[PDB]
Parts: structure tokens; sequence; C-alpha cells
């Protein structure tokens, strides 16, 4: 509900993201990042990285999701994108919901080192888990190395 | 020394590096010093080894991560999901630090307890006892 430091489960565990309802949109960000500092500009955020990844035209209509260990992004829908990431010169294909899985990586990385606090860094570890299971997860991993 | 900034992002190479008798003194403030009763940490993992089970020593992890483990093979046995494992005295470290760590994130709401089990974690998905380590835990 909150992305509460506490693990729902420990081990091993299947991940499941589930959209968050259109009455609940507005309370998202403050609900599961309000702890965190500069929670406000994460969404900006996102689509920036986003922007700086898409190879030509991306687009699309960006839902909001939670994970099931306390994780939460944002993405398109469950077409191909190619995404070029200039930091380590790799090109990657990949569905709408993948790529935008892994702008939220890099938005949650960058983020946890500038501010230095470990909610943020607990939100990557969290969508790490997911991107480790998702069935693109060789893409995701590249466009981010 | 323990830092939010988390620089891997696939499946890094990990290494546990025993600490120096001269280091020993200093580790716990050292890695777990900012978290709200850090030095109650050492004996709960003593403890979970108690209740698991059987000199210690203390680890640090290249991706931030720090542990300790005693120094034949164990069997262990978790009474809150009911299931029994063989493993070595390391790998029942690691599980009683796993314990520890959770526990603690959920007790006090500090992410950075969070993220220690995590860092610790990752080791143990790449320990060559994960599946004793896992089960133990689930
Ligand atoms: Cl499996």
């Amino acid at each position: 509900t909150t992305s509460s430091a506490c693990a729902p489960e420990t081990g091993l565990q299947q991940l499941v993201a589930t959209i968050v309802p259109d009455e609940q949109r507005i309370s998202f960000w403050p609900q599961h990042f309000g702890l965190i500092p500069q929670w406000v500009t994460l969404e900006p955020r996102v689509f920036g990285w986003m922007d700086r990844l898409c190879e030509n035209y991306c687009g699309g209509i960006w839902n909001l999701y939670t994970l099931n260990n306390g994780g939460a992004f944002m993405a398109p829908e469950p077409e191909t994108w190619v995404l070029f990431n200039a930091m380590n010169g790799n090109r990657a294909e990949m569905s709408p919901e993948a790529a935008g899985i892994a702008a939220c990586l890099m938005t949650y990385s960058h983020h946890a080192c500038r501010t230095e606090c470990y909610a943020m860094t607990v939100h990557y570890y969290r969508l790490r888990d997911y991107a480790l299971q998702h069935p693109e997860c060789s893409a995701i991993m590249r466009i981010i190395d």
C-alpha cells in the first residue's frame, strides 16, 4: 500500500504488476514515494530518460503500476520500440512495457545516488527484481548496463 | 561506509572478504551505525542461529553488503514456514543474517536495513548453497 521498508516475503517469489485504478492515480506518487526528496519530479524524470533512450518515435499512453514486493513503476500497457543508450553504446529492441521498466530503473538508480535516500534504493532493487523475472530481461539489462 | 547509491544492474560477480582483526572492533558502527538499534544486530544474529539450529568471522561484500558467519554440515529448522535444510556453517550464518535484517527492517521502518537484506540476498543467490539458504527463509 505505501511501499513500506518491510518485505511482504523473503526468499524466492513470483512477482506481479497490477494497474493503479483511475480513482487512486492522483495519490500514487506521494503514497509510494513521499519519503524521497523531489518525489514530485520523478514522473518528469522518467519521461526525460525515455526521451534520451528513444531512437525515433516511441509515444504511447502511460499507466501506473504497483508490485507485490512493495515496488511501483509507470509504463505503457503490456508493436516494438528501438532504444539506444549513449552511456554504454547499446541498441535494444523491446515492447513499450519493457521500455518503461527500463526508463524507471535508470531514474531510480540515478536519483538514489543523488539523494542518498535508501527509500529510493529500495524502489530500485524491487523493480530490478521484476525486470530479472521479465520475458524481456535480456533487452532491459542490455539498455541499462 | 554504506551508501544508498547502487551501481549494479545485471548479475554482478560478488566477493566476500574477511574483516581484518584490526578492523573487527569498528565493523558494526561502520556498516550499520546510521540504523536505529544497530547495537542489537549482533545479539539478534546469534539468537536467530540459536533458533534455527552448532567463533564468528565478519565479512564485507563488494556491493556494499556485510554479514557474519561462524566456523561439517548443520541441519536448520524454521518454524515460521516449517522447512528444514542441511547446509554449511557459512550458509547458516548467511541465513541467520538475512532473517535478522528483514525482521529489523519491519521493526524500524528503516530502508537502509532493507538494502542490507537485498545486498546479502544477492550474494546468497550466487552462492553454491543458494537452494538451502532460500528454502530456510521462504
Ligand atoms: Cl524455480
